[PDB]
């Protein structure tokens, strides 16, 4: 997260870190057994780390649970990032309390102008590289479809939305991938892609979670 703030430990209780020997992506806990992330975050041998603040220090609220299964969206295209969503099942159920909690799925899509909270452990610089140990946060609005398409001609599908600031300076970034965009207490987006980070006229692009609620529910019901 570039141009954000330190969230505070365990203030974003649905935020998870996906770990394969190291943090590589975010995700969102949606029930005791299941995490939503980006399909571009797929790999084998994932351990899901819940209750994290400093990802390099055991601070006392962590739950580390290996994944038993990953399900990439049936129509994910890695070239265009259309349908950039993946579900991960935990080998055991997480213990839920106020520091580790699920986030609700949307019942309606969000509108441009809605304010949201984007979070993660990704790069905090727009030029060059610095990875934080503690969770970073950014409040940002959803942008209009027209501004999003104008920013990224030929690239924005109906399964994507832009959020952030056209002026630059405030965005998600590498290492935030897969993590949440939460608006009014609902998971509306997944950190997906963008051109660089925090660049002028190049806002963040996010998977439009409201389009996938049916798929998520039916997949959980049968897996
Ligand atoms: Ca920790």
């Amino acid at each position: 997260i570039v141009g954000g703030y330190t969230c505070g430990a365990n203030t974003v209780p649905y935020q998870v870190s996906l770990n394969s020997g190291y943090h590589f992506c975010g995700g969102s806990l949606i029930n005791s057994q299941w995490v939503v992330s980006a399909a571009h975050c797929y790999k084998s041998g994932i351990q899901v780390r819940l209750g994290e603040d400093n990802i390099n220090v055991v601070e006392g609220n962590e739950q580390f649970i290996s994944a038993s299964k990953s399900i990439v969206h049936p129509s994910y295209n890695s070239n265009t990032l259309n349908n950039d969503i993946m579900l991960i099942k935990l080998k055991s159920a997480a213990s839920l309390n106020s520091r580790v909690a699920s986030i609700s799925l949307p019942t309606s899509c969000a509108s441009a102008g809605t304010q949201c909270l984007i979070s993660g452990w990704g790069n905090t610089k727009s030029s060059g590289t610095s990875y934080p140990d503690v969770l970073k946060c950014l409040k940002a609005p959803i942008l209009s479809d027209s501004s999003c398409k104008s920013a990224y001609p030929g690239q924005i599908t109906s399964n994507m939305f832009c959020a952030g600031y056209l002026e630059g300076g405030k965005d998600s970034c590498q290492g935030d991938s897969g993590g949440p965009v939460v608006c009014s207490g609902k998971l509306q987006g997944i950190v997906s892609w963008g051109s660089g980070c925090a660049q002028k006229n190049k806002p963040g692009v996010y998977t439009k979670v409201c389009n996938y609620v049916s798929w998520i529910k039916q997949t959980i019901a049968s897996n």
